[PDB]
């Protein structure tokens, strides 16, 4: 009927994230967006940490060929140039959400936006995906 299955991501929390200034801890706060459809939802930010617990769940619709990406920024930085900030991302495929999904959750280890990139990036996030 639907060309969409809703999937229930929980952002459970962050773990061992870069710290890129060395005086100041991030306000770290996820991002999430499905491809597609350009779904977006954003966590609440968690002060001063490293290890920012969010559990927080959000429902999406992901179409057939749709994926997931989560991003993870500190909001501090906020006012700075656009991608400032930047503490690592996932990109869930739609091979990727078909595997994990219904598997509970999963510490997936954060990457730079391009294997190249200089973005120092530490550390993982832990979600589960469900379908609903
Ligand atoms: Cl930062």
């Amino acid at each position: 009927g639907s060309e969409f299955i809703k999937i229930r991501l929980t952002v459970l929390c962050a773990k061992n994230l870069a710290k890129k200034d060395f005086f100041r801890l991030p306000d770290p706060f996820a991002k999430i967006v499905v491809d597609g459809s350009g779904q977006c939802h954003s966590t609440d930010t968690v002060k001063n940490t490293l290890d920012p617990k969010w559990n927080q769940h959000y429902d999406l619709y992901v179409g057939k060929t749709d994926s997931i990406t989560i991003s993870v920024w500190n909001h501090k930085k906020i006012h700075k140039k656009q991608g400032a900030g930047f503490l690592g991302c996932v990109r869930l495929l739609s091979n990727a959400i078909s595997r994990l999904k219904d598997t509970g959750y999963q510490r997936l280890d954060l990457c730079k936006l391009n294997p190249s990139d200089t973005d120092a990036v530490r550390g993982q996030i832990v979600v589960s995906l469900q379908t609903r």
